[PDB]
């Protein structure tokens, strides 16, 4: 369990970013590591095998704005990025998660479309292949598994930012709705802990969230836990060693460099680091340290 960090990749201030740093829980430390080849906000993070896969996002630039269908493989031991397979099609404000070994791409835009498809990529082929498109189109969208089972939370449709949610069942390659979250949130961010998945901030179509609210696969139901110190949309998520970590977002004033770490035993939120630079729209992973 030793020698892990959480990555964060890309995201946006003024533009999209190509930071790859990573913070060291244990000591406090940051790191600065190879910046990707291309910016991208809107991405997800993930890690299979030890590598950091960044999938999707948007280049947002003074001379464009171009969405991605890249999937980047991050190594630690290299600090080197290899381009990997790209997907069917360009994906931005993506939701990403990982069955058995696989990457499942879910949502997220191009131009004005608004995806349902969801691929899903086998590093070991280094090849996508499309699955059931969700029952709903879902841009800014939460994705996270639990007992492998693949869930979609929120987001935004095209018309209107959603409280609905849906879980896949691989085995059936099917969508099924399940109960609805009680705040509509778009750019939430979405994880998992213990048995239930976690909703964090987002936006309802009217303000920036910092309530969270965690579903129980068992039970069905949607509870608050206790909210975050921080109103934030398009924040980065993970989870390290029993505790949530959020990392940066928007607030409807400022892109915030604050991370704060949640403990499920308390149930209280605490500002445990900074950033380098307040950002939004990052992907975020947990693997080993870097040579
Ligand atoms: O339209 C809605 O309902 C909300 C839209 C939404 C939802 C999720 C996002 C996830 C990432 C993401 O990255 C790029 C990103 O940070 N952009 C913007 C969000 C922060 C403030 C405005 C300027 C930058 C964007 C997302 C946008
Ligand atoms: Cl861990």
């Amino acid at each position: 369990k030793v020698g892990r960090l959480i990555y964060t990749a890309g995201g946006y201030f003024r533009q999209s970013l190509s930071y790859l740093e990573a913070y060291n829980p244990s000591n406090g430390s940051w790191l600065r590591l190879a910046d990707l080849q291309v910016p991208r906000s809107g991405l997800a993070g993930c890690v299979v095998g030890g590598l950091l896969y960044a999938v999707g996002g948007r280049n947002n630039s003074p001379d464009g704005n171009t969405d991605s269908s890249a999937l980047d493989c991050y190594n630690p031991m290299t600090n080197q990025w290899s381009p990997c397979a790209s997907m069917s099609v360009p994906r931005n404000r993506i939701g990403v998660g990982v069955i058995d070994g696989h990457i499942y791409a879910v949502g997220g835009s191009h131009g004005c479309i608004h995806h349902s498809s969801v691929e899903r990529y086998e590093p070991e082929r280094d090849e996508w292949h499309l699955v059931a498109p969700m029952l709903t189109r879902r841009i800014g969208v939460g994705v996270a598994v639990l007992n492998r089972l693949l869930y979609a939370v929120g987001g935004f449709d095209g018309t209107n930012r959603l409280n609905s949610a849906e879980c896949y069942y691989p085995e059936r390659n099917e969508w099924r709705m399940i109960t609805p979250m009680n705040t509509i949130r778009s750019g939430a961010g979405v994880c998992v802990l213990h048995n239930c998945i976690y909703a964090a901030g987002g936006y309802d179509g009217q303000d920036q969230l910092n309530s969270v609210e965690r579903y129980d696969v068992e039970t069905e139901t949607w509870t608050f836990v206790a909210p975050m110190r921080h109103h934030r949309s398009a924040l980065g998520i993970t989870v390290h060693q029993g505790k949530i970590y959020v990392l940066g977002g928007y607030d409807g004033h400022t892109f915030l460099d604050s991370v704060e770490c949640y403990d499920p035993d308390s149930d209280t939120w605490s500002e445990v680091t900074r950033m380098t630079s307040g950002r939004s729209g990052v992907g975020v992973a947990v693997t080993m340290e870097p040579c």
